[PDB]
């Protein structure tokens, strides 16, 4: 482990705190989730509970190394807090989001970072109609806080959520989710504003 | 990138820490409320749950700099933890707020701050007529728990509460919002004492 | 700022922690409580939830200074984990205190230190006949939790509790409130020990 | 003061951090328990909520002066995150502790230690027969979590449970509390393993 | 006490950080529960809630040391902050797990370290059946969340879970109780993904 802890004092330590993505130095993050269970609904205050994974990822020049020069190291894992991670916010919760899961991110040769918090969400949904047979949609958007699209560019790899994991005798039945860029610009404002959109239609089983 | 990272470091490790306004610096802080959603009403405790961001806004010349010093950047992210920050407070919550976006804010060359946190709030309030037709008013009023009128200046760029996304499948929806500057004085002392009051009037949808 | 930023380096940098009061220099902790509102009373675990603030204020010798040696400033603000606080706790609690305010106090050139920590406490009170005319009375001490009255002074500037901000659409209204200090002393030992009683008389609006 | 900062000083930074109990150098903790008040009990999942003061006393060496060495100093206060503590853990609950007091402990000259934390604690208690005229039993053990009696001896030093400060008004009264050593040996192994068994008979008053 | 002082001033000042296991260095740790007490279950969410410990053991050789060269300490106890801790997590989890133990850590001169935190866990489970004979079965995995099975191995001692501390008065008993290794291939990768399953059966007391 010579090398890794060489590695990463060269990445980490002996190099300037990376200060995040610019209109210069923009960056795609892809994100895609797998939906594990909805595990709750409030009918009476119009809040879902959803507990999900959402795979982050990234590239940064300032993380690539060749690995030759490494004893052949292609990748390793590392503390969320040690490297910069992108600020992506669910902008319909109604409360903080819960993590499940390590904090824990992978860190590839080329640059690339894989980062997949498992996270209990509420959001703002009206579960009217979850009792029929069509069931109810709701959705919620995700995206930068404080970054625009000129920073902070979002895309997918595939539209369809990763339905794989939903636990089979949860209370709710997934009939659709999908998961979908938007771009939006505004009037007054050049700069555009991303977000993914997922949306989830679902029923009582 | 170089330009950033110098800048950065200038501003913050090659600088002393900013210890906040004084009578002879004071300061000027724009509160502006977009409100999302009142989640909750308790009826029992009367106490209302409010979700809503609060765009925050105020310049200090110690974060100025020349952007042909540092190749053309006009602005940057960073932790809110990073900054001085404003203690604008609730005067009437009944819980801890919980905060439900990343704690980032913007500088800009010119010394000026914005920071727009999500919040959950409870706060007092009596919701008896929320489900009539002329619906239920209520206030809370916001403000620096330890600095006078003579150290932070509060004031709004509008009267108007943002509603522009207001939850449309509440289960209450506003009727009137506003946000109003006021100014109160104490027989003892001088200084003045300046307080933002939001009162939301709203109803069953 | 300079002159702050040099009063402050001096006074916590450039000296060493103050380790808190002795038998040999004590301190006089004033209190006073002002009462916002009785949220919850629960007669199935009698248990009650007041929330209020607690101005606090002590002086030091170690925070002094002539304004004349620092561009006439007359007073500060600072992080209450800068600076000594005393450990004043409320005895027959359920829950932990919940802090609603910026911890911050405000230290003035003649050593003075005014701390007003907003909280909502959970303590022991069986409501029975609150639903009544009469109403119903419970008391909360509060003092020292590891210093005795050797040490830590406690007093009040009046015995009437502050309700001139108490909520006016409260499910509860205070008849009466007040706080008074008491000494106890016992035989095993010389030192006296001092608390502040809240007395509170209320009963349904 | 002087000899104060000078004392804490010289046994918290100028000198190395004591790294707990061993075979060769075994510590005594004598543990004892005041109970305020059962405040809840849940028939539907047999927990029991309890507050309670847990007096903690021990003695190391590393915390020995001489007073005339000190001003005539015999004993202070200090934050207990700055000493070494006893990991004491209540063997059978069902939620985080909850800390009611400030974390301070009183240190003598001899290195003595008292640290008095106020908790509220849910353990697992059946409750059937509390209605009753016999009450009910119920028990929880306390010990270290992970140091045999080798390094830590637990010991308790009053003969009773103090009932002095239990809640008059409380929905459940005392009919009885004890709190006793026991020890334990294991074929297997040469160490003993120690508790407290604190166990508290009740009923609805 | 001067020799352990210096062997954890050896093993953790005067050593690099350990960067956790590769492929190249991996890891085995091996996993064994202790199942207390189920505390609830909730039929209206599909969750149930367990009290349980995990036991832990792993060994690495920079942990090491011979006691002859330390005055014949064959063990310490350590905080868990101190060491590397490998990231094993429910895979079914709807809340952050609730931690009831201190977090410390034996470390034994052959390298080897327990850890045995104890824990509060919501999972995934249709408690549908419970009310009957028969009961109702349900099962968690755990596992690490980044490392594969090239990098952390896992593996138990007893495919028994230790039901010796269970709640005697739970309101369900533990008909059946097992922790089992699992190893899953995908075609795509060459590399293992192990979990260990612990299952459950259990009904109404
Ligand atoms: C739910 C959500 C989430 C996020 C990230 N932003 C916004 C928002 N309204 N943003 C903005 N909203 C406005 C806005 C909104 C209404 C009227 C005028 N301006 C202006 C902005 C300018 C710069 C950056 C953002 C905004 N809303
Ligand atoms: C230079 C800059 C940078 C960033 C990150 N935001 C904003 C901005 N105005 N933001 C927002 N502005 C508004 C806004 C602005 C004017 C009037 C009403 N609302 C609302 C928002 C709601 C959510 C998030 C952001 C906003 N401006
Ligand atoms: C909820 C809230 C928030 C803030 C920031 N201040 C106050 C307040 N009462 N302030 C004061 N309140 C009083 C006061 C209040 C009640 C009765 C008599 N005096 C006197 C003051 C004198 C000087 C400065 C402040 C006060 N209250
Ligand atoms: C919530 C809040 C926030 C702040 C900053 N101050 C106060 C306050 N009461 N201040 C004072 N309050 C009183 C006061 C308050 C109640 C009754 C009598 N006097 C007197 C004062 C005298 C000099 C300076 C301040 C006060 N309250
Ligand atoms: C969910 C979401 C996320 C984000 C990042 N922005 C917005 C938004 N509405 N933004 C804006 N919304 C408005 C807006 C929205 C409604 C009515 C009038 N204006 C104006 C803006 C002006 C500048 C920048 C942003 C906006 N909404
Ligand atoms: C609710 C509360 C709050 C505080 C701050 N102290 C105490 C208390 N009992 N203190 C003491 N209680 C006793 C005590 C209590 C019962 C029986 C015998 N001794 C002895 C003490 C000796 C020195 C200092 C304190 C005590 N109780
Ligand atoms: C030298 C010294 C200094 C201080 C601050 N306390 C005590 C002490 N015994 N305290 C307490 N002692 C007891 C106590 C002591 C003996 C038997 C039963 N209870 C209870 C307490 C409850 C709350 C707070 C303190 C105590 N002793
Ligand atoms: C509630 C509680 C609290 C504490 C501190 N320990 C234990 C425990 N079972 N410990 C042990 N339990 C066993 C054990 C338990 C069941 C079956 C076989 N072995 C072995 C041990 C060996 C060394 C040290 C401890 C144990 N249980
Ligand atoms: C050298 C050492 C030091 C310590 C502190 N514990 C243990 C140990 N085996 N502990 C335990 N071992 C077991 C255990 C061991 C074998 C089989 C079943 N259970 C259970 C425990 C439960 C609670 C606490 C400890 C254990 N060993
Ligand atoms: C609410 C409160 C606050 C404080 C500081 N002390 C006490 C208390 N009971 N103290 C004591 N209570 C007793 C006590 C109480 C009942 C029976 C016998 N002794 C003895 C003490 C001896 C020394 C110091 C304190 C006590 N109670
Ligand atoms: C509950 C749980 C826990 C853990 C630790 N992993 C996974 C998971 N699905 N992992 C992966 N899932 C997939 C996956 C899942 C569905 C469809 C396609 N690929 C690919 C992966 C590739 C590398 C590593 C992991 C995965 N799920
Ligand atoms: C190099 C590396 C390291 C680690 C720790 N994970 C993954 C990975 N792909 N993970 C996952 N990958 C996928 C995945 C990958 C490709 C296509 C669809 N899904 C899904 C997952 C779901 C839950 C957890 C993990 C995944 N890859
Ligand atoms: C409540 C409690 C508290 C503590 C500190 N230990 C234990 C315990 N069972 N310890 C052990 N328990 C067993 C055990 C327990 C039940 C059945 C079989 N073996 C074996 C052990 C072997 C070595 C060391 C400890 C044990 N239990
Ligand atoms: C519960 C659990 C735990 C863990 C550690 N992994 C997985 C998983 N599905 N992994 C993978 N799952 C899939 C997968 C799963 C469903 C459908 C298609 N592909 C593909 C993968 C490819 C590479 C690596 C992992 C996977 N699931």
């Amino acid at each position: 482990q010579a090398n890794l802890m060489r590695l990463k004092s060269d990445l980490f330590n002996r190099s300037p705190m990376y200060p995040g993505p610019t209109k210069d130095d923009p960056l795609t993050v892809t994100l895609g989730f797998t939906l594990q269970d909805i595990v709750k609904v409030d009918s009476s205050t119009n809040e879902v509970d959803l507990v999900y994974y959402e795979q982050q990822r990234w590239k940064l020049n300032s993380l690539m190394w060749d690995p030759n020069e490494y004893g052949n190291i292609t990748d390793f894992r590392t503390s969320a807090a040690d490297i910069w991670t992108p600020d992506i916010t669910a902008y319909s919760s109604t409360r903080p989001v819960q993590v499940l899961s390590p904090q824990i991110a992978v860190v590839t040769h080329d640059g690339s970072v894989m980062f997949i918090p498992a996270q209990r969400l509420s959001f703002m949904c009206d579960p009217t109609g979850v009792d029929s047979e069509e069931g109810v949609t709701c959705a919620v958007k995700f995206g930068s806080w404080v970054y625009s699209g000129f920073e902070i560019d979002l895309k997918t790899d595939t539209d369809q959520v990763d339905l794989s994991s939903y636990y089979a005798s949860s209370k709710y039945e997934i009939l659709s989710a999908t998961q979908t860029r938007q771009v939006q610009h505004y009037s007054c404002c050049p700069e555009p504003y991303i977000d993914v959109n997922l949306v989830v239609k679902f029923r009582e089983r």
